[PDB]
Parts: structure tokens; C-alpha cells; sequence
């Protein structure tokens, strides 16, 4: 099957998250996602079809993981726009506060906003996560792990958390009232020796 940013994957046939970005490591295929999405060795399906398992993760403290993917599957260096098309990923140049950014994930789809803060600590129940970047694109439960990227194709990070309301998302309040937090992609690629797939 095809591995594409923002699409749904299941963990141990029990929970759902969203693909961050296709990557390679040596001759191994994979994708980056959030560390809170599963433990090491947990089995990942895309389409109800098994593609691999969590190879490594850090959560809390950080919130990062990568999933290794079998050689028979096809990595696309792109992110789904949730309207039948894709946005090409071209690199991982980090954007500054005030820059436009979008995200993609299986609960709220493709949503856009701006970068609003850096170096934010989230106090999650399982522990604090430091160094997160904040934007004001909306998101909801299930978007976790999904792509954050600029329109020009620069990968920014993977969805970590934020100020979800009673409905499970923060799309029911204006952007000015949102905190949507992502883990920067650069340190994930560096820690695990991963190369971003581009197109
Ligand atoms: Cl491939
Ligand atoms: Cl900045
Ligand atoms: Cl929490
Ligand atoms: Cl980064």
C-alpha cells in the first residue's frame, strides 16, 4: 500500500493516529509520527493491512516516533489534502512565528493556520513534553502524529496535542483561541538517522 502523510493508521487494531511523513533509514522504509501514538513493537496497519511496527519512540519529554514499513509498500513524499489530492514535501526548512502552516490528519482533515509560538511545554497526564511549536490551525483527537507543513512543502513537525474542547477538537472556536502543538521534525530525523522522502 501507499504511505502518505496525514492518512489514518491503526495501532494494534485498537487506536487510530495519522501518518506524519514518509522517511527512509538505510535501506529501510518508514514514517515519522508522534511517540504517544504507540509503544515500541506495536503493529501498524494502513488500510486494515499490516505495514510494519513502531521502531522507536520518545514520550513524554519529547513526543516522537518512527514506524518501520515493509519493503513491499510504497512511500510517497507528500501529504494528503483530504480532497483527493496531495501536497508535495520538498524539505524540512523550519518556519518562523507568523508563517502560514497547514496540517493533515484523519479526524479534522486538512486545516490551516499560522505558527504562533515556540518552545512550549505541554503538561500531559503521562508527563510534560517540552520544546513544542504552537500553531492555530485546528485539530482533534485522532489527528495525533499527523503532518504539519508549509504550503511550499517544508515539513515542520508531527501533531502532539492541544486545547481540545468537549467535542474532542478545537475547530469549534476561532483560531485566535487555539493552541495546537507539534513536535519539530528536525530533531526526529536527526535522532533516528532518518531521511525525509520528497517529491
Ligand atoms: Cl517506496
Ligand atoms: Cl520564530
Ligand atoms: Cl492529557
Ligand atoms: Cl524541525
Amino acid at each position: 500500500v501507499n504511505v502518505l502523510g496525514g492518512i489514518e493508521y491503526s495501532i494494534n487494531n485498537a487506536t487510530l493516529c495519522s501518518v506524519g511523513f514518509s522517511v527512509t533509514r538505510g535501506a529501510t522504509k518508514g514514517f515519522v509520527t508522534a511517540g504517544h501514538c504507540g509503544g515500541v513493537g506495536a503493529i501498524v496497519r494502513i488500510g486494515g493491512t499490516q505495514v510494519g511496527s513502531f521502531a522507536a519512540r520518545v514520550f513524554p519529554g519529547n513526543d516522537r516516533a518512527w514506524v518501520s514499513v515493509g519493503s513491499a509498500h510504497t512511500l510517497q513524499g507528500a501529504v494528503s489534502n483530504y480532497s483527493g489530492g496531495t501536497i508535495a514535501i520538498r524539505g524540512s526548512a523550519e518556519a518562523a512565528i507568523g508563517a502560514a502552516v497547514c496540517r493533515s490528519g484523519r479526524t479534522t482533515g486538512y486545516r490551516c493556520g499560522n505558527i504562533t509560538a515556540k518552545n512550549v511545554t505541554a503538561n500531559y497526564a503521562e508527563g510534560a513534553v517540552r520544546g513544542l511549536t504552537q500553531g492555530n490551525a485546528c485539530m482533534g483527537r485522532g489527528d495525533s502524529g499527523g503532518s504539519w507543513f508549509t504550503s511550499a512543502g517544508q515539513a515542520q513537525g508531527v501533531m502532539s496535542g492541544g486545547n481540545v474542547q468537549s467535542n474532542g477538537n478545537n475547530c469549534g472556536i476561532p483560531a485566535s483561541q487555539r493552541s495546537s502543538l507539534f513536535e519539530r521534525v528536525g530533531p526526529i530525523l536527526s535522532q533516528y538517522g532518518l531521511s525525509l522522502v520528497t517529491s
